[PDB]
DNA sequence: AACGAAAACGTTTTCGT
DNA sequence: AACGAAAACGTTTTCGT
C-alpha cells in the first residue's frame, strides 16, 4: 500500500524503492528485481497525490467547457482528451453550461486539484467571467473559443469565423444566390457573432440587403435551427438560399423544410457549418465550412504544455483556419448564368 | 500559497485556518474574519493533494470510457459529470477506444490518481481485460454497459438490450412486416449481440426467416450503416422494413436510402435504437427504441458513491428500460390488415 | 473558551555512508 | 559503488493549553 511495505518487503530503502520505481539513480538488479517483485505482490500502486505533494505539478489539465453532448464540443474535447494521453496529461472535464457560478466552482475545484493548466472553452465571456478568469492567472491556461484577445493573461487560438461566415456567403453567391437567408449561433459567442459578419461582408460586397425577416436567431440546437429555418421558409417571400451558422442547428434546417414540403437543395439550398462528424451524412450530405476541430484541440494542448514545461510567459494566440466543403444541399440559383 | 503564509498572515494558527477553512470547530468570528481576509489578500487555494494526502480519497471519479464523441456515449459521459458535479465529484475521462494497453494505462493513471471510484463503460470485455479489470477490484467501480454479470467483483446496471431488440421487432411485425433486415452493432458488444438476440427472438415467434443476406454487421458509426443498409438494400430480393441497432449508424441507412432512390418509409422503414438527442431531427423523424441515457449515467454515479460512501460491499445491479418511441420512419406493411 | 504543538499522510531528494 | 537517513511537500487532527 505504501512504499515503506514496500521497501521493507524488499529489504531496501524506501529511497531505494522510489529509486527503481522512478528509474532515478542507478540500481542493482537484483535490488530492482526485489523491489519489482515485492510492488507484485503487495500490488503496489505509487500513489500520485503524494508525489504530486513533493513534486509540485499534478500532470493532469482541466477543462472548463460550456458542454459535451454538443457534437462540435464533443468533438474539440476527445481531441484534446488524446493530446492529453499522448502526453501523460490526466483530463478533467468541467461543463460550466454558460453559468458563472457553475465556473465559479469549476474554476476553484480545479485549482485546488492543482491542475498543470487551464483549457478554457466557456463559449461566452461576459466581464464577470472574464474577472473571474483573472484570478487564476497564475495558472496557465488557453481560451480556445473567443474572438480576439480580451485577454492579456492568458493563451489562445482563433479560429476565423469571419472568413468563414464570409467565405459561406460567397459560395452561395458564386452559386446563383441573391435571396439569402440565415441563422446565426448565439451573438455572444464567437462562432455566432463571428461567422454572421463574415458571412454579412459578403452580402455587402454583394449589394445583397438581406432582410430582417430572413435572419432568426438559432442557438446551436436542432430545434433552433427548426425554428428559425420553419420561420424563414414561412414568409410569404422566402429566400432561395441559407446560411446556418452550425450544423446541428442545419440538420434542424433540413427537418423543417422536408415537414414543410421544400426540397433541398432543390427547392432551398443550405450551406451550414462546422463539418460535424456526421454531416456527410445528413440528407442530403451537407454542404458546410469546415472547422480544423481537431487541430483546434491539440493547438490548445500543445498550446498550453508550453507555458507548462517550457514555463513560456509571453502571451501567445495561433490561427486555425475554417474551410468550405462542398457536399449535395446547395443549387444553383437564379444568377448562376449571369456572371 | 500555503495554509502557514496565510495562519502567519492572520496572526494564527494553521490549526485555526485549517478549522475555519473547514468549518470543523468553533472559531472566534474575528479570527474567521482575519483568516478570510489572508485567504483573500494571500489569493490562497487549498491544495485538495495536501488534503488528500491526509484524509484518504480524492473526491473525484474516473471513467474509463470507450470514446466520448458518439453521440451515444457522449450522452451518457455528460449525464455522469453532471452528477459528479451535484454530489462534488470530479471527472476523469478516459477514452480506451477499445485499446487493452490504452486501457492498462489508464487503469493506472487513475489508480495513481487515487479515483475514489471506477465507472466502467469498455464496450467490449474480453478476458484480458475482465482480468485486468480484477486486480483493480480493490478500487469501487460499477460497470456501466455489458450483459449479464462476469462479474462479482462489480457493480453494474443492465439495459435489457434483448428486450429493446425485440421491442424493435415486434413493432415491425404489428406494422405489418415479414420481410425484415437487421444491421446490429458490434456482436463484442451488449448493445449489439443484446439488440440482435432481442429482434431475432421476435422473428422466431413471427416465424420470419432472416436471411443472411439481410443481416449486415455495423460498428456504431455512420459509415456502417451507409454501407450495411447499401448492401441490404441491393439485394435482387430486399426487405420492407429495417432494424437497425443504433441510431447513428441509422442515420446513416437513410442516407444510402434516399441516395439509391428509396423512399424511407414509403419504400422502406427504418426503426433505429438509442433514441440519440437528434434522432428527432433525422429526415425523417427516427422511430427507435429509447435507452434511458441520463439514468443510465445517474444510476451507475449513484450506485458508486454508494459503496464509497456507505462503503457498501456486496455486488449489485440495477436494472434500467429501454422503451419504444414512435416517430416518421416506419410505415405499416403488407400484413397490416391480415391480422 | 478558544486556540496551538506537533504527528501524521506517502512520497522525493539531498546529503551522506 | 551502491545504497540509506531524514527533511521535506501542504495539509488534518489529536492531544493539549
Ligand atoms: O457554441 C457552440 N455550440 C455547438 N456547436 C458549435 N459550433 C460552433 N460554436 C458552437
Ligand atoms: O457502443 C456503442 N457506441 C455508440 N453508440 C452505441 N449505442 C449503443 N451501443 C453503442
Amino acid at each position: 500500500a505504501t512504499i515503506k511495505d514496500v521497501a521493507k518487503r524488499a529489504n531496501v530503502s524506501t529511497t531505494t524503492v522510489s529509486h527503481v520505481i522512478n528509474k532515478t539513480r542507478f540500481v542493482a538488479e537484483e535490488t530492482r528485481n526485489a523491489v519489482w517483485a515485492a510492488i507484485k505482490e503487495l500490488h503496489y500502486s505509487p500513489s500520485a497525490v503524494a508525489r504530486s505533494l513533493k513534486v509540485n505539478h499534478t500532470k493532469s489539465i482541466g477543462l472548463l467547457a460550456t458542454s459535451s453532448e454538443a457534437a462540435y464540443f464533443a468533438e474539440i474535447i476527445e481531441a484534446v482528451e488524446k493530446n492529453c494521453f499522448q502526453k501523460g496529461y490526466t483530463l478533467i472535464l468541467g461543463n460550466a453550461w454558460n453559468n458563472l457560478e457553475k465556473q465559479r466552482a469549476y474554476l476553484s475545484m480545479m485549482a485546488q486539484k492543482r491542475v498543470d493548466g487551464l483549457l478554457v472553452m466557456c463559449s461566452e465571456y461576459p466581464e464577470p467571467l472574464l474577472a473571474m478568469l483573472e484570478e487564476y492567472r497564475h495558472i496557465p491556461m488557453v481560451v480556445m473559443d473567443r474572438g480576439e484577445a480580451k485577454a492579456d493573461f492568458t493563451d489562445a487560438v482563433i479560429d476565423n469565423a469571419f472568413e468563414g461566415g464570409y467565405m459561406a456567403g460567397r459560395y452561395l453567391i458564386e452559386r446563383g444566390h441573391r435571396e439569402i437567408g440565415v441563422i446565426p449561433g448565439p451573438l455572444e459567442r464567437n462562432t455566432g457573432a463571428g461567422r454572421l459578419a463574415g458571412f454579412m461582408k459578403a452580402m455587402e460586397e454583394a449589394m445583397i440587403k438581406v432582410p430582417e425577416s430572413w435572419i432568426v436567431q438559432g442557438d446551436f440546437e436542432p430545434e433552433s435551427g427548426y425554428r428559425a429555418m420553419q420561420q424563414i421558409l414561412s414568409q410569404p417571400h422566402r429566400p432561395t438560399a441559407v446560411f446556418c451558422g452550425g450544423d446541428i442547428m442545419a440538420m434542424g434546417a433540413l427537418c423543417a423544410a422536408d415537414e414543410m414540403g421544400l426540397r433541398v437543395p432543390q427547392d432551398v439550398s443550405l450551406i451550414g457549418y462546422d463539418n460535424v462528424r456526421n454531416a456527410r451524412y445528413f440528407t442530403p450530405a451537407l454542404t458546410t465550412i469546415h472547422q480544423p476541430k481537431d487541430s483546434l484541440g491539440e493547438t490548445a494542448f500543445n498550446m498550453l504544455l508550453d507555458r507548462i514545461v517550457n514555463k513560456r510567459e509571453e502571451p501567445q494566440s495561433i490561427e486555425v483556419h475554417p474551410r468550405l466543403i462542398e457536399r449535395r444541399s446547395v443549387a444553383d440559383g437564379p444568377f448562376r448564368d449571369y456572371r
